[PDB]
């Protein structure tokens, strides 16, 4: 009955953009006007999803204070991009990813508009915060307790008539937070109140196994920038002369020729349709970021993780192990025979398999992009009648 | 809505199964028990979508080699295999569900005889699905095809008619065969945007035009403003390496960057050395490439067409590569959303000039952008699930 003008505040990067786009499309499907702040790198992708784009220039084009400060400057960059573009015509709603939460909430404070937080990672409240656990494990102070960071945030927050102490503002919970995870994957899930919606992951003729009885393995380390020909060769060697059929997605940087001849039961591709392979897979060998792990569990496929290939993968990998949904290979266990052994043990573990099938069920019932849009619209109902 | 037991009856084949799958998942998300009739070839895909599988044995396992080179009555044989395939699905579903029928039968248009007979015998409401044009008293793609082929309606062929009268009678149906064939379902979910439908204005509220299930490690172009062409002929069982080589030749030493998706049956090594601005892959993520593309050169199946238009990319069509592509291809040309190349028009220079002309055509550009908006506003699986749940509310709450 109402068209809403909805502004997305998001940082550039595959991991931050991709999970959001299903929601952007479902809201545009519903007749809402989507504006989305991003860089030229993701502009075309965001427009294809149905949104109008506001371009910002990314900063990513004492080491931790510098990581902290640039983080602040990136929020400032997105903040100023959105203000200049929208100007004397505020949107109805600000939806922002956790990374630019400074930008998002300040836009909402400056326009007097409600906001929604988006997260493709674990939710935070007073009982669990992944960010607090990370700072702790690295012996870092909370950024708010860092003078140089604290100083800039005081200035920034004052400009926007915010007098809230920096550490508290930092820890405030949004009116609504859409969490793109199934609830059972969330640490301390039971403590998370009504303002948190665990909606799960957003998600060519496809690939078909050449031999219908063959156990299928998917190997992927994402679309890496740095190249691991050695690992893919070791995987090829590991499953040569076994009943397995192995599909290796090597990304857009590595030339499949580089891997040399492959046996007939191993295939390598820069790009593969992941879900079509996972639908047939008995296991998946992967880096273990949140995205990768949930795609596998959405298809009921147990995991062997190699989290040293992905820096973000640590918390997600840790959770997989914690829940008994997969195993992990250390960098000293990457000889072909070791890879084989780990994959076979995991694939044969019927306890892990049943846990993963229950996770598949929890993903399915989570609700997806349609529910995430229903949540957005419902929220707008409450704070904007 | 309370959990319902919903049965999907579908034929095997990517073009029939894939568009249905978004709806399957969205219904399963809502708590519904989904059972889905298919073959082993698609059993994994359907299970991953959230359905339990009832297997059937396809006539097309062994009707591969009987009809390739025709003797006289090949036309009649084609109709008879269609009927047998409907019967294969009907028998499998009845055997599997036995004395415990589902609450609702959702059938694809190809097995409509199976779907409607299951619904009659079980005394249940039914929903029709189609990935192609809807039919009513004003328009029927099949009637136009038979007409253009100079062949009789299958109901007017003696061998087919006799089988069908007998089968219908076994389900307490004495409706004349041709009349029955044309009856309109209580609800039809059409996976097309309404504007793409011929005689769209004549379709009443029993037809929901929900559009294609939408698309979306991302591929990036080599320069920000590189003109990008996507070339795809689908997952061709046939080797057309010459065409891909011709495409590569066409754009060598031009600023274009060409991405060729050659499918899972062709080794890209077969193509030989490619120019540095041309890349070939068995699989590519179509959406990532289309988001940057200025044009798409494609066979013109309804699936591939709507994918291109979802991204606002105009098409150059080569429909002779896919017999299934003629209706969609003709619609694209009729609407001015693309051009077409014939078999004699496939020399490299012909390909390059055709693509350049199409990509520069502002009028096409604008009509395609209107089609993109239609598709984006069509509603998709969430709307399709809403329509199914609402229909249940009315006819079997
Ligand atoms: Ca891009
Ligand atoms: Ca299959
Ligand atoms: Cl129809």
């Amino acid at each position: 009955m109402r068209q809403r003008h909805i502004l997305f505040a998001n940082v550039q990067g595959h991991g931050h953009v991709y999970p959001s786009l299903g929601l952007v499309s479902e809201l545009a499907r519903r007749g809402h006007r989507i504006t989305y702040v991003t860089t030229p790198l993701f502009a075309d992708e965001v427009k294809a999803a149905g949104a109008e784009v506001v371009l910002y220039k990314s900063e990513f084009d004492d080491a931790e204070t510098q990581l902290h400060l640039v983080y602040v400057r990136e929020n400032v960059a997105i903040l100023r991009a959105a203000e200049e573009a929208l100007g004397d015509n505020p949107p109805d709603l600000v939806v922002y990813d956790v990374f630019p939460f400074i930008a998002g909430r300040l836009l909402a404070a400056r326009w007097d508009r409600p906001a929604v937080r988006l997260t493709g990672g674990f939710a935070a409240n007073e009982h669990y915060s992944l960010f607090k656990e990370l700072w702790k494990s690295n012996g870092q102070r909370h950024p708010a307790d860092v003078e140089a960071v604290h100083s800039v945030l005081v200035d920034l927050l004052g400009k926007y008539g915010v007098d809230t102490p920096v550490k508290e503002y930092w820890d405030e919970i949004e009116g609504l937070t859409i969490v793109f995870l199934p609830k059972s994957f969330q640490p301390f899930a039971e403590t998370f109140d009504e303002r948190f919606a665990f909606v799960g992951p957003t998600l060519q003729p496809g690939w078909q196994p050449p031999r219908p009885d063959a156990p299928v393995l998917l190997v992927s380390l994402g679309n890496q920038f740095n190249e691991h020909p050695e690992f893919f060769r070791a995987c090829a060697q590991a499953f040569a002369d076994t009943p397995w059929h192995v599909v290796m997605a090597i990304g857009g940087f590595l030339d499949p020729a580089v891997l040399g001849p492959l046996p007939p039961n191993v295939e390598a591709h820069q790009w593969i349709p992941f879900h079509s392979v996972l639908a047939h897979a008995r296991a998946c060998l992967t880096h273990g970021t949140t995205g990768a792990v949930l795609e596998a569990f959405a298809a009921g496929v147990p995991l062997v993780l190699v989290p040293h290939f992905a820096t973000e993968a640590a918390p997600s990998a840790e959770r997989v192990i914690e829940l008994g949904l997969g195993s992990v290979l250390r960098p000293d266990q990457l000889e072909p025979a070791s890879i084989r052994e780990a994959v076979e043990r995991l694939a044969a573990d019927s306890a892990v398999r049943e846990r993963v099938r229950r996770m598949q069920r929890d993903i399915l019932s989570s609700g997806g992009p349609a529910r995430a849009a229903d949540e957005v619209e419902a929220y707008l109902g409450r704070v904007a009648p």
